[PDB]
């Protein structure tokens, strides 16, 4: 029922998930200078090599691939984190223009579009235990900017014609997602929630500092899939973002200076 539409968007999710009214929600504005630099962040282990996608899928909200989580492939250590998550599925949230579409926002500036890989902690053996507990996931997030070409993100968007409706997938194995990495590491961190329905505030969230750079034809392209199923009137999938959310009673913190 929920959607990013004028009557089931972000201002009407609290109805069905009052959790949207609570005291760690997700996204949030980054005030760069308020933030602090944490000596006490650990290093930060993106380990993909071993990565194992499965299919890509448009689920009516976003388009995401999957990754076998049965054992541990590819995995995110380190930073804020104890213990290790494992990568179960990326997404993209993005606008209907270059100006707006990412979730987080930095000193209020609005990236084109957000990335997010989308990590579980292997403590809790399954990802639907993992977000019920304050711990349970952790998403790397990665601002989209219009620039150059992201050469590793174009196999993605090479599909995304064959999942243009709501509930079509693909097989899309031997993606690596190594490719969507920008060069720096450096991260804000904070705790927060999903974006989307249940709203469950189960995420410590990284949110990198450096964006990729995307070309205008491969966002452009995002901006062609459908929130619809087949053979239902066209709603172009844009705005698929939720706004920043009050940040309460949280701090967050900067791996550097
Ligand atoms: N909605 C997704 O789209 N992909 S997911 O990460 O498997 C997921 C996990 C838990 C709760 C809701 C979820
Ligand atoms: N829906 C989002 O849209 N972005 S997210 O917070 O990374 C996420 C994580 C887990 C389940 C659903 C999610
Ligand atoms: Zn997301």
């Amino acid at each position: 029922h929920w959607g990013y539409g004028k009557h089931n968007g972000p201002e009407h999710w609290h109805k069905d998930f009052p959790i949207a009214k609570g005291e760690r929600q997700s996204p949030v504005d980054i005030d760069t200078h308020t933030a602090k630099y944490d000596p006490s962040l650990k290093p930060l282990s993106v380990s993909y090599d071993q990565a194992t996608s499965l299919r890509i899928l448009n689920n009516g909200h976003s388009f995401q691939v999957t990754f076998d989580d049965s054992q541990d492939k590819a995995v995110l250590k380190g930073g804020p984190l104890d213990g290790t998550y494992r990568l179960l599925q990326f997404h993209f949230h993005w606008g209907s223009l270059d100006g707006q579409g990412s979730e987080h926002t930095v000193d209020k500036k609005k990236y084109a579009a957000e990335l997010h890989l989308v990590h579980w902690n292997t403590k809790y053996g399954d990802v639907g235990k993992a977000v019920q507990q304050p711990d349970g996931l952790a998403v790397l997030g990665i601002f989209l900017k219009v620039g150059s070409a992201k050469p590793g993100l174009q196999k993605v968007v090479d599909v995304l014609d064959s999942i243009k409706t709501e509930g079509k997938s693909a097989d899309f194995t031997n993606f690596d997602p190594r490719g969507l990495l920008p060069e720096s590491l450096d991260y804000w961190t904070y705790p927060g929630s999903l974006t989307t329905p249940p709203l469950a505030e189960c995420v410590t969230w990284i949110v990198l500092k450096e964006p990729i750079s995307v070309s205008s034809e491969q966002v452009l392209k995002f901006r062609k899939l459908n929130f619809n199923g087949e053979g239902e009137p066209e709603e172009l999938m844009v705005d698929n973002w939720r706004p920043a959310q009050p940040l309460k009673n949280r701090q967050i913190k900067a791996s550097f200076k």
